[PDB]
């Protein structure tokens, strides 16, 4: 199987590249940066790395030209590339709101549409997993674009699941709570902050990239044949309520 | 009180212009069309009509430069301008997805940020109502951008309610079900379709613009003092469940 | 019009009694206590006070046999009677859990079923408003029964809305955030508790019974003709998210 | 490891018995009937079978007395026993509404409290899985008690997850869509009703008990360390929206 994973240079998407490579998949890795993939690019692993700014829809079109010319058509798409602003909403510029939208929502849409197109043409049973967030279900401060983008992606998941259901293409999302990655690593040296995170959820611990990889493994498995349009929350109780 | 209302040339937004002018508000009306607003312009009702493509963030910026020069700032913002594609997702182009997002989400974001900036600097207690949709809570076919945009707008509402809560700026959404307007008018002479719409909800009728205007009236009233971050569904039971 | 209001001796249901008497409704008041309703009974306002334990389903059955004999069938039902435990779940007894369920869920169910039976017989357009809670959408500590009961009542509201929609019987719920009543009075003299409440929501205030009464007023109005199966959150932003 | 599974005689619960015995768990099976479990007791697999009417709370307390004497505390609890009425709500009796509540909500609650009590006393981790339903998230006709009870169980899951999270007791729910079991078997020979079922979801198939077992298997695994308070929908797209 061929799996295409965005966000491959860091955090959850990188954990996925490593995991799926170890399980003998052919991996197409998409990211705007590649410093964490250079070593692997020098090996003979079945890894194709594309350096791509997924905020640029022209660039995504060029990616599918390249993939089609290389006869590479993934079976599975993991939309994990994403960005998060931390900024007072009055200081969030038009261009920055748009940028978050373009990465977190538009790119998943376009990548999903293109893979679905090729699956419908070839009559293949594809699978998409969208990395949303608990911010797709509730708000947080200083994250207007982020929260909007993640709400959007939950909706998109359900919509595309309905759209391609008769073609046996399954589309699901995962909504992580706090996962220790490069995105969130700054939190973990701050005592006050770690205390407040632990206060906002039920388990006295934090997630790791492997917790989300495991979920992905489940959602792409044969055991997930009846799962489509669902959102799986992996958040140590962050969304359960208020305490 | 000054009320800024997008989508003012048609449908819900147009019913709003009429009703609120009738109630002695000063109205700033935004829309890309103005043919229905011309008659009202001929009167000396306190109505400013702006012809503006809200998909162009530069035209929104010019709008607000004009308003600042005129020392005109709204007390209330109704985000009602919206578009809806009906397009099988494999035929939904990058530009069209992004256009729906830019009208349905980015314009409410920018209008909201700009009014809220002026409220925070003046220490005025503002109110924003976003017209989302039941497509902000569930999916529908051939509506990938629409569903994504309406889900986004619901999360944006929650986020901005949170962001501006300490400044006493309330931000709520309304999720209509089927409302007879120029958007949906084509359905109403199709018997097959009308019967399907009625089977998909609880009440044997459809909504009218006035159903949404009355909800807006409540949400901007003093009786809505403790209401923020809420989504008011006005849908004849369309979202209640199945069968 | 006759309006039947449970919880009539205290808090929200008492504020309803007074308000709706003032607008010329005939009121049927249901509560297990009556000390606050005594003054009202002495006047000859059109108020019928019934002292009833709504956790006793046979007493409810008798009430309706009586009401039938007296030709008092309500046109509107407001289910406001409720209780709330604050008990660590390991100390929450079988009986305490069942009682909270019986009062918060079963009583609304039976009352609703009986009023709707009479509307369907008479071909009347009835209206039910269930007072749920934000604890019907998320969890809180030491409130296992309360949370379960309120999630149930949200479900029940949707279900009855669908069941009775073709008969033009509308069924909606209100989910209050923190409303200052006898239920919550103990909180208001604890400063630390009040601070935590306020930082868990958007608005620096709390709700009053009148906030809920005005929402009731809207939902029973003719302007609510297309509203059924909806849950109206009146909560100062408490549910918007975290921070 | 010991797992207690309710509803062990039929459908999902029975599929669990067989599966987890094959995996070397010691299984405490609970059900009001036992005819499908007789054969298993004939082998000497580590299976305790208990005949118990889980609507009877004293019978639950006697169960725990007897397990305490045998020193068998389960490590994992799967609440799968349930019932569903198909009855027009005007014909749904007080007792039948309460019965559905007692089986579908109150028994999960008591079982959960009792296992949690012993996990907290022994300072052992514990894991609960509650079998809710898509009727826990939306309504369906003729199912007032069932929709109520399943909404309640979703809320109870979230609450208990919050309540016991500091003790590392994880509590999650699974919400199946149409699973072919003895509960639903009657539908499958009805051509028209099958066609309506497929029309209401995205995938042209139905679930099997194994689909829910596999979800349980994931929720009780070490890969589920960060999952609590979550609701996993396994429904073929039934909840995605309306088509
Ligand atoms: N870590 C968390 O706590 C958390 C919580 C919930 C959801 N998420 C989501 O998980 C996903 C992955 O997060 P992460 O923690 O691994 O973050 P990360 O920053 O460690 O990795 C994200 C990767 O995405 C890539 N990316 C960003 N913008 C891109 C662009 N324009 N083009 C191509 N690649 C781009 C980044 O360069 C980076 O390598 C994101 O969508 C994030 O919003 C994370
Ligand atoms: N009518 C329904 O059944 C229904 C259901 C749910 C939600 N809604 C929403 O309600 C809102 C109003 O819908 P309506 O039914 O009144 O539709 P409408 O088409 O009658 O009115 C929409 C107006 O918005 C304006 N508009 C669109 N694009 C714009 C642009 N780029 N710049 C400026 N103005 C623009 C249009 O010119 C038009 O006058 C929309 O957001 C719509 O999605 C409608
Ligand atoms: N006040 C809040 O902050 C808040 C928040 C959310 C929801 N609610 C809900 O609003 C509703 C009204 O609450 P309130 O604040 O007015 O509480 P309150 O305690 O002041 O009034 C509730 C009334 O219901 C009656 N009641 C209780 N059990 C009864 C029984 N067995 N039979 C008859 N009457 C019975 C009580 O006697 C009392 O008069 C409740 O369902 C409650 O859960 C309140
Ligand atoms: N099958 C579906 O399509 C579906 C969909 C959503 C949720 N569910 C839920 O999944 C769970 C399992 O359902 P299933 O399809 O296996 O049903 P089933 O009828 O096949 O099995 C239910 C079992 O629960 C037991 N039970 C019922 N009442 C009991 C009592 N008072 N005490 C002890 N045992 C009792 C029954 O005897 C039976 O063995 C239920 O909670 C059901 O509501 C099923």
């Amino acid at each position: 199987k061929i799996i295409m994973i965005s966000g491959a240079n860091s955090g959850i998407g990188h954990a996925c590249i490593k995991y799926f490579l170890e399980k003998s998949f052919h991996v197409i890795a998409l990211d705007i940066n590649n410093n964490n993939l250079i070593d692997y690019m020098k090996t003979d692993m079945p890894l194709k790395v594309v350096q791509i700014d997924l905020s640029n829809s022209e660039a995504i079109h060029n990616l599918f030209t390249q993939l089609d010319l290389e006869k590479l058509s993934p079976d599975i798409l993991i939309n994990a590339a994403g960005i998060r602003e931390i900024t007072p909403v009055l200081h969030l510029s038009d261009d920055m709101f748009k940028k978050v939208i373009d990465v977190n929502l538009v790119a998943p849409f376009i990548l999903s549409r293109e893979v679905a197109k090729r699956w419908c043409e070839s009559k293949i049973k594809g699978c998409i997993v969208n990395i949303a967030s608990v911010s797709g279900l509730m708000a947080k401060p200083e994250r207007a674009a982020y929260v909007a983008s993640k709400h959007a992606l939950i909706g998109l998941t359900k919509q595309m699941a309905m759209e391609f259901g008769k073609q046996n293409i399954r589309v699901n999302s995962i909504s992580p709570g706090v996962i220790r990655t490069e995105l969130t690593e700054e939190y973990f040296s701050n005592k006050a902050l770690m205390s407040m995170i632990k206060s906002n959820q039920s388990l006295d611990t934090w997630g790791l990239p492997q917790d989300i990889v495991s979920c992905i493994e489940y959602l792409i498995s044969d055991q997930a044949r009846f799962i489509t349009g669902s959102n799986f929350v992996i958040d140590g109780g962050q969304t359960a309520g208020k305490n």
